[PDB]
């Protein structure tokens, strides 16, 4: 609920912004945004308001948080931004990975959202199992979005529209195929096709069913279905307190 950001060296600052076009063109070339952004979601989701542990800190760095079950594939994004890193070291893996969810959003259409550097890498990756569960509903979204990190029910309705970007992969997750017709473009898509229901060639994990069957999350998804500036205005605060969680508070 509140931060006081550093002021990051003038040469760590060139380093984010000569990363940042890096990633506009590894990322346009190679159409991989939507793992990107999956990278940064996955590195800061593990945060735990209580413990102070997890969060956007780099551990995704460490094959060890690559290896948790909810991570299958991480680890191509991990090796796909190396050179990123080789070229920019000074920079942290914490700020390397959000900026390329920063850049994924941006590159598909989607809205700017602030990015404040800063974060170290932490050594000790948290421990597996906060990630949220596909297969569980309503309220275990409010135990992974709000009790431990710290989100709020806006919050969980506009970060869910990321999966208007990208797909799921058998040998991943287990499901399979994306939720839009259109997964590399950010657009509100993704309530739209809830609200339809199901439909052949479009996934729909039981966690977005949930938002249908809520009473505060069913007229956001339908605002947000109505209403894109709505969307992405809300999805960008939100992406944004994502990408800080546990990062330069109070
Ligand atoms: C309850 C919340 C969530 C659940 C249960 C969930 C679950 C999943 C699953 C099972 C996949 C398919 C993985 C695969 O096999 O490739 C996936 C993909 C994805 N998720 Fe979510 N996710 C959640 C929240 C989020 C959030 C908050 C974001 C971003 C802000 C996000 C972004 C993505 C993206 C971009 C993909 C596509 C990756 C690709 O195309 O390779 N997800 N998610
Ligand atoms: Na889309």
């Amino acid at each position: 609920m509140a931060k006081s950001y550093p002021t990051v060296s003038a040469e760590y600052q060139d380093a984010v912004e000569k990363a940042r076009r890096k990633l506009r063109a590894l990322i346009a070339e190679k159409s991989c945004a939507p793992l990107m952004l999956r990278l940064a979601w996955h590195s800061a989701g593990t945060f735990d308001v209580s413990s102070k542990t997890g969060g956007p800190f780099g551990t995704m760095k460490n094959p060890a948080e690559q290896a948790h079950g909810a991570n299958a594939g991480l680890d191509i994004a991990v090796r796909m931004l190396e050179p990123v890193k080789e070229e920019f070291p000074i920079l942290s893996y914490a700020d390397l990975y959000q900026l390329a969810g920063v850049v994924a959003v941006e590159v598909t259409g989607g809205p700017e959202v602030p990015f404040h550097p800063g974060r170290e890498d932490k050594p000790q990756p948290p421990p597996e199992g906060r990630l949220p569960d596909a297969t569980k509903g309503s309220d275990h979204l409010r135990q992974v979005f709000g009790k431990q990190m710290g989100l709020s029910d806006q919050d969980i309705v506009a970060l869910s529209g990321g999966h208007t970007l990208g797909r799921a992969h058998k040998e991943r997750s287990g499901f399979e195929g994306p939720w839009t017709r259109n997964p590399l473009v950010f657009d509100n898509s993704y309530f739209k096709e809830l609200l339809s229901g199901d439909k052949e060639g479009l996934l729909q994990l039981p966690s977005d069913k949930a938002l249908l069957s809520d009473p505060v999350f069913r007229p956001l998804a339908e605002k947000y279905a109505a209403d894109e500036d709505a969307f992405f205005d809300d999805y960008k605060e939100a992406h944004l307190k994502l990408s800080e969680l546990g990062f330069a508070d109070a």
